[PDB]
């Protein structure tokens, strides 16, 4: 009865192509980068890995180093955003991310970094899971194009939040982009309120 | 149309109740403590609180502190159970845990003691959530009797799972309990399916 939206971190809240392109390029300065306006599909790795033998295994250490979740920017706009949605009135906000495999800092990171961006009592509000499937809601705003795990019906409409990745692709109609935190979003939640 | 099992993770597959008691004693064996038995409602730090003004703290102190999550036991049978009933066709299981406030070692060392007794392939299926009733599924097994969040009307049974603190208490009927792994797990997934 309150409106319950799932808003994703990666790509959503946290800045993790630019965080990325700008350490990669920090540690590893005498290899070929993807340059953003170029990336295409969702996994960095695999399009790094296509770009040469090796350079995968390089792009995979980077968001597996100690402080590269905790260091990610906000996007513009998203934290003004997220705290205003979670404000209104019959509105429920959870913020629903999936881990990468390594373990050793991502989780403990995450927590870190929404505790500094919308303070200890938002902590309440994270899921981690690697399925979203599996979490029910109204709405997954979320730049992941296929989203798919053990719930073949999920509850929520998938919402495609812009990204550099997938800014280019052509949605199967009915399906509904969110562009940046800037575009109108509460228009977006008032379409599923009774 | 798998049958989807949410399985907690404190007092359900970690001896918390047991670890945090031996923790408890050996940091301080002059103060008093409560033996299991008499241990009554979830919270143990609100019981502790009651015993003498200052253990609350002490008791919390325990969970808190580096690898006490991560040194907790299996419970018996609980590692061979969860196994069997991953593996079992049409069966899809999650296990669903809540972080404590503090998260610098929690969330990381869950993930941990996961991989040591059900292998880096299960990390999957982990959910850590505040709020297990927006996750949903046909079934949560968990020792705490009550279980609310935003969700007014979650979609799974819960199952009482038997713990110290909960084992005199008599529930409404129809909740229902699951005594220990060594009782009839299968029959409850069973009255479930199709
Ligand atoms: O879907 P979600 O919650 O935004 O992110 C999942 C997780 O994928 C990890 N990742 C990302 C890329 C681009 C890749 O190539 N390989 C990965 O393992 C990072 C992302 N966030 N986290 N943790
Ligand atoms: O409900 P769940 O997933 O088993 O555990 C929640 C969480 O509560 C924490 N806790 C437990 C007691 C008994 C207490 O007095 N105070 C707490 O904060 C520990 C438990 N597991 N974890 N993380
Ligand atoms: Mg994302
Ligand atoms: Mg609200
Ligand atoms: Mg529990
Ligand atoms: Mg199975």
């Amino acid at each position: 009865r309150a409106l319950r939206v799932l808003v994703n971190m990666d790509g959503v809240l946290a800045d993790f192509e630019g965080g990325f392109l700008r350490k990669f390029r920090a540690r590893f300065p005498d290899q070929p980068f993807i340059a953003l306006e170029d990336r295409r599909g969702f996994w960095v790795s695999e399009q790094y890995g296509r770009l040469r033998p090796g350079l995968s295994e390089k792009a995979i250490s980077i968001w597996e180093s100690k402080n590269f979740f905790f260091e990610l920017e906000p996007l513009p706009g998203a934290v003004e955003a997220v705290k205003e949605m979670a404000s209104l009135q019959n509105t429920d906000v959870f913020i629903c991310t999936s881990p990468i495999k390594m373990f050793k800092y991502c989780p403990y990171e995450k927590y870190a970094w929404v505790e500094k961006y919308f303070g200890p009592d938002f902590l309440e509000q994270i899921v981690l899971t690697r399925d979203k499937t599996v979490v029910s809601a109204d709405l997954l705003i979320d730049d992941r194009p296929d989203i798919t795990g053990a719930e073949p019906t999920p509850s929520w409409e998938h919402v495609l939040f812009t990204a550099c990745h997938n800014q280019h692709l052509q949605l199967q109609p009915p399906r509904r982009r969110l562009h940046s935190w800037a575009d109108d979003w509460k228009a977006i939640l008032d379409s599923k309120r009774p």
